[PDB]
C-alpha cells in the first residue's frame, strides 16, 4: 500500500501531497502532518500531507518540482512513510542554481525566500531543489545545510542565508544522467541475481544475521564486448551509493618486478578506504591467466597478489568485487573458488525485446517522428550488441544532419527557428545507419549481401515453404512446440546438379528469414596445424550458438565432410578428425540451442553418413532440374527488373529449352540483354557518327541468343543424382502409409 | 534541437607530409572559438609529472574559454598503445589522456583534434 503511482498535482505546491482519504484511514495518516518520500537513486523529500477527494487510492498527486527532486516521472512508483520528531529549523543554508541566476542582481533573501518561507512553517531537506517566484525570473535554490540535519520545519524564527557559491548546473545534470537501473534493457533476470547479491545485504542485513550467512563478496561477469558488463557495474554501483572504482587490466600490468602487484594493493587499499566501494576489474582475463598456462612469471605472480588480496579483503567489508571477461575459462580456475567471484553471472546478446528496450532507452531523449515505428528497427538489427545500438542512434541523428546541412549556411551564425523544427529523426535515417553499421556478433563472419529474394527464386515453391517453416515455426512459435512438448528440426541438405538454385536458396534466408546467417565455404575451415582444423570447428559453432537464432550454412559440404577412413592421405586422419568434431557440435552433449545447419552439397553419396542421420541434417531436399512449369517461373524471376518486349512468350521458351539448368536459362537471359547493349551503343555511335532506340529487349534479341546457349548438366550426371534419391525412397517403409482399418 | 552527441573525437589519419600540420594551422588561423595546440614532441619532452600538469591545464582552459578547438599534433607520442609499451610515465599519461577525454559533459563546446 506504500507503493504510489505518481500522479499530477493541480494546485499542490513545492511541500504539500494531495491523496485519497481512504488510504489516510488505512495508512493512518491525518491531514496536515509531515510526510516522508524516498525515490529512485536514494532522494528523501519530507512534505505537509493534505487530502484530496479527486485523488484514486493508488495514486498520489505531485507538482514538478518535487519530482524532479524525487528523481520520478508520471507513473513511477514513490514510497510514503510519517516523519516524525521534525524540530524548527535553527540555521538553513541556501544555494541558487547558476543558470537560473544568470543576469540576476538582486538581492535574493528578500525577493525570493522571505516571500516563500513567510508564516508557512515548509519542511525541507538537506539537497533540496524548490523553485520560487518573484523578480524578473523565477529562481531554483539548493539546499545545502540543515540545522538541524536532514530533516527542519522551518519556522519564522529560522535564521535563513543563502550567502555562498551558487551551485553549478554540472552537478544537476550529472544527477539526471547518472546511470540506475533504469538505463539498461535486455538483462532483466540478471539484473535480478545482481540486485540479490548487492542491494538486498545494504538494504536488510537482519535477514543474512538472522539465517548468519555472509553474502559472496565476488560477482564475475562474462559475455561478448559491449553486451553491458560495465553499464550494469555503475549502474549498481550508483544506485547503491557504493563508490565505484575501476581498474582495467593493461594498464595495472606493467615491466617493472612487482609494479603490478602493488597497483592492485594500492587499488584495493582506496577501496577499503572509501567505503562502500564496488571494485571492477575490466578485461579480468589479460590481468589474470592461468598460473600454470602461462610461462611469464609476471602473470603468475598478479594472479597470486589477486587472491591473497581477494582473501584478506573479507574482513566484514563493505567493497563488492566485480570483474568482467570475454572468456571464463581463460580466468585461472584458482580463483573460481568459494570466494574470490564465487558466483557467474551471464550476459548475452540482446534480444529482439532487449534491443526493444536498449533503443527505447536510447532514444528517450532524442527526438522521434510519428513515422519512426522503435520495434522494425528491433527487427532489423539481428546480431547488434547494445552499444552497436547506441551508435546506430548516434549514426541516424547524423544523418538527419548531414541532409539538412544544404539549407542551413554554415557561414552566418544566425539560426531559423523553422528549419530548426523541422528537424527531427525518420526511419529513413534508422535505415541508412543499418546499412552502415556492423553486427559485433557475426564483425568477424562480415559478408556482402547479393540481396536475393523469395519472389527472386523461380519455382521450388514446395522446397521454399520448408526453408521459412523451419526457420520460423521455432522461433516466432516457441510455445506451440511446448505444447507439443517435442524439440524442431534443424537441419538441411540441398543435393543436387550445379546451378539450380541451391545457393539461392539460403541467399534468400540470409536476406529475408529474421535469423543470423554465419556462412562458411567448404575448405575454409582447414588449417595446416595440427590442433587449429578442429579448433576452427568448434568456434565456428560456437559463434553460431552465442547469436541463435542463428542459420549456419556449410556451402560445398562435401569437401567437410567425407565417408571417413577413405585413405591415409587426409592429412593423416586430419579431415577425418574434422569429422568427428563437427559430429559432437551438431548432436553432442550439449543443449539444442538455435542453431540451423543447412548444407549445400553437389556430389551427396560421399557424405559421411553419420552426418546424414536424424538430428544433424535430418530433412534432405532434393532440387531436380527445373521442369516444364519451373523452366516459366525462372524466366519471368529473371526478366522481372529488365524491361521485356510484349511479343515475347516466355512460356514457348521453356517448352523447347527440356533439360537447360537453372543457370542456364539465366545465360540465356544474360547473353539476350548482352546483345541488346551491343546493338544500343552501336545505334548511339551510329547517331554520332551521322552528325558529324531500343528500351525494351525485343524478341529478335532472344533468337540469336538461343544458339549459343548449352546444357550444363549433362544426362549421365542426373542419373547419378537421380540414382540417390531412389535409394532414399526405397529405405522408407514399402508404399504409401495406411493405417490399418 | 535533437539532442544527440557531437562527436568530440576526430582523428585525421594518413601517410606523412600531406598537410595535417597544414590543416591544423589553417583552422588555427579561421577558427572564432579558442584555440590551443598541444604537441605530442612538445608533451613528451617536458619531464615526469609536469606533463600531467601541461595536459590538465591545457583542457581546463579549453574548456573556460568555450568553444575551443583542442588539437593534438602527433598523437601517437602521447598515446602508445598499451598492449606494446613499457614506459610507466606513458601509460598513465594514456590514462588522463583517457579519463579527460571521457571527461567531457558536453556542455563545454570543446572539441579535440587529432593528427
Ligand atoms: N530456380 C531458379 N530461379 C531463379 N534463378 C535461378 C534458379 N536456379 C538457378 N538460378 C540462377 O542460377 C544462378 C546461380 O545459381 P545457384 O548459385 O543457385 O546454383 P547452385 O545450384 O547452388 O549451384 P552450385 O552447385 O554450382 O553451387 C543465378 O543467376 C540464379 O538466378
Ligand atoms: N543493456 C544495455 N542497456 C543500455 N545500454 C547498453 C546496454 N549494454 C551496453 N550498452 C551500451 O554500451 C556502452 C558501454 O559498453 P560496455 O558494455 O560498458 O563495454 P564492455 O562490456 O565491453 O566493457 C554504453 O554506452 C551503453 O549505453
Ligand atoms: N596541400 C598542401 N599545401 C601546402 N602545404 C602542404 C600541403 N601538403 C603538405 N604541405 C606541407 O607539409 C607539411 C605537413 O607535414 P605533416 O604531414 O603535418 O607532418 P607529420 O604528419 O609528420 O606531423 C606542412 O608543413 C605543409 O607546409
Ligand atoms: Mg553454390
Amino acid at each position: 500500500p506504500n507503493r504510489l503511482i505518481v500522479d499530477e498535482a493541480i494546485n499542490e505546491d513545492n511541500s504539500v501531497v494531495s491523496l485519497s482519504q481512504p488510504k489516510m484511514d488505512e495508512l493512518q495518516l491525518f491531514r496536515g502532518d509531515t510526510v516522508l518520500l524516498k525515490g529512485k537513486k536514494r532522494r528523501e523529500a519530507v512534505c505537509i500531507v493534505l487530502s484530496d477527494d479527486t485523488c484514486s487510492d493508488e495514486k498520489i498527486r505531485m507538482n514538478r518540482v518535487v519530482r524532479n527532486n524525487l528523481r520520478v516521472r508520471l507513473g513511477d512508483v514513490i514510497s510514503i512513510q510519517p516523519c516524525p520528531d521534525v524540530k524548527y529549523g535553527k540555521r538553513i543554508h541556501v544555494l541558487p542554481i547558476d543558470d537560473t541566476v544568470e543576469g540576476i542582481t538582486g538581492n535574493l533573501f528578500e525577493v525570493y525566500l522571505k516571500p516563500y518561507f513567510l508564516e508557512a512553517y515548509r519542511p525541507i531537506r538537506k539537497g533540496d531543489i524548490f523553485l520560487v517566484r518573484g523578480g524578473m525570473r523565477a529562481v531554483e535554490f539548493k539546499v545545502v545545510e540543515t540545522d538541524p540535519s536532514p530533516y527542519c520545519i522551518v519556522a519564522p524564527d529560522t535564521v535563513i542565508h543563502c550567502e555562498g557559491e551558487p551551485i553549478k548546473r554540472e552537478d544537476e545534470e550529472e544527477s539526471l544522467n547518472e546511470v540506475g537501473y533504469d538505463d539498461i534493457g535486455g538483462c532483466r533476470k540478471q539484473l535480478a541475481q545482481i540486485k540479490e547479491m548487492v542491494e538486498l545485504p545494504l538494504r536488510h542485513p537482519a535477514l543474512f544475521k538472522e539465517i548468519g550467512v555472509k553474502p559472496p563478496r565476488g560477482i564475475l561477469l562474462y559475455g561478448p564486448p559491449g553486451t553491458g558488463k560495465t553499464l550494469i557495474a555503475r549502474a549498481v554501483a550508483n544506485e547503491t551509493g557504493a563508490f565505484f572504482f575501476l581498474i582495467n587490466g593493461p594498464e595495472i600490468m606493467s615491466k617493472l618486478a612487482g609494479e603490478s602487484e602493488s597497483n592492485l594493493r594500492k587499488a584495493f587499499e582506496e577501496a577499503e578506504k572509501n567505503a562502500p566501494a564496488i571494485i571492477f576489474i575490466d578485461e579480468l582475463d589479460a590481468i589474470a591467466p592461468k598460473r600454470e598456462k602461462t610461462h611469464g612469471e609476471v602473470e603468475r605472480r598478479i594472479v597470486s597478489q589477486l587472491l591473497t588480496l581477494m582473501d584478506g579483503l573479507k574482513q566484514r567489508a563493505h567493497v563488492i568485487v566485480m570483474a568482467a571477461t570475454n572468456r571464463p575459462n581463460s580466468i585461472d580456475p584458482a580463483l573460481r573458488r568459494f570466494g574470490r567471484f564465487d558466483r557467474e553471472v551471464d550476459i548475452g546478446i540482446p534480444d529482439a525485446t532487449g534491443r526493444l528496450e536498449i533503443l527505447q532507452i536510447h532514444t528517450k531523449n532524442m527526438k522521434l517522428a510519428d513515422d519512426v515505428d522503435l520495434e522494425q528497427v528491433a527487427n532489423e538489427t539481428h546480431g547488434h550488441v547494445g552499444a552497436d545500438l547506441a551508435a546506430l542512434c548516434s549514426e541516424a541523428a547524423l544523418q538527419a544532419i548531414r541532409k539538412k546541412m544544404d539549407l542551413i549556411d554554415l557561414e552566418d551564425e544566425t539560426i531559423d527557428a523553422e528549419v530548426m523544427n523541422s528537424l527531427a529523426v525518420t526511419m529513413d535515417d534508422f535505415r541508412w545507419a543499418l546499412s552502415q553499421s556492423n553486427p559485433s556478433a557475426l564483425r568477424e563472419t562480415v559478408v556482402e549481401v547479393p540481396q536475393v529474394t523469395w519472389e527472386d527464386i523461380g519455382g521450388l515453391e514446395d522446397v521454399k515453404r520448408e526453408l521459412q517453416e523451419l526457420v520460423q515455426y521455432p522461433v516466432e512459435h516457441p510455445d506451440k512446440f511446448l505444447k507439443f512438448g517435442m524439440t524442431p528440426s534443424k537441419g538441411v541438405l540441398f543435393y543436387g546438379p550445379p546451378g539450380c538454385g541451391k545457393t539461392l536458396l539460403a541467399k534468400a534466408i540470409a536476406n529475408e528469414c529474421q535469423a543470423n546467417f554465419i556462412s562458411i565455404k567448404g575448405p575454409e575451415l582447414l588449417t595446416m596445424w595440427f590442433g587449429e582444423s578442429e579448433a576452427n570447428v568448434r568456434e565456428i559453432f560456437d559463434k553460431a550458438r552465442q547469436a541463435a537464432p542463428c542459420v549456419l550454412f556449410f556451402d560445398q559440404l562435401d569437401s567437410i565432410a567425407k565417408a571417413r577412413g577413405g585413405n591415409i592421405g587426409d592429412g593423416g586422419g586430419a579431415a577425418d578428425r574434422v569429422i568427428n568434431q563437427i559430429l559432437t557440435e551438431m548432436d553432442g552433449m550439449s543443449t539444442k540451442k538455435n542453431v540451423f545447419i543447412i548444407g549445400a552439397t553437389n556430389r551427396p553419396d560421399i557424405i559421411d553418413p553419420a552426418i546424414l542421420r536424424p538430428g544433424r541434417l535430418d530433412q534432405l531436399i532434393y532440387i531436380p532440374l527445373p521442369d516444364e512449369k519451373s523452366r516459366v517461373a525462372i524466366l519471368k524471376a529473371n526478366l522481372r527488373k529488365s524491361p521485356v518486349a510484349k511479343d515475347v512468350d516466355l512460356e514457348f521458351l521453356a517448352k523447347m529449352t527440356n533439360g537447360f539448368s537453372g543457370a542456364d536459362l539465366t545465360e540465356i537471359c544474360q547473353r539476350a540483354c548482352k546483345l541488346a547493349i551491343r546493338e544500343s551503343i552501336e545505334s548511339e555511335i551510329r547517331r554520332e557518327r551521322e552528325r558529324q532506340p531500343v528500351p525494351e529487349i525485343r524478341r529478335d534479341h532472344f533468337e540469336e541468343a538461343m544458339r549459343f546457349a548449352r546444357r550444363s548438366v549433362s544426362d549421365n550426371d542426373i542419373r547419378k543424382y537421380e540414382m540417390f534419391a531412389q535409394t532414399l525412397q526405397q529405405s522408407r517403409g514399402f508404399g504409401s502409409f495406411r493405417f490399418p482399418s
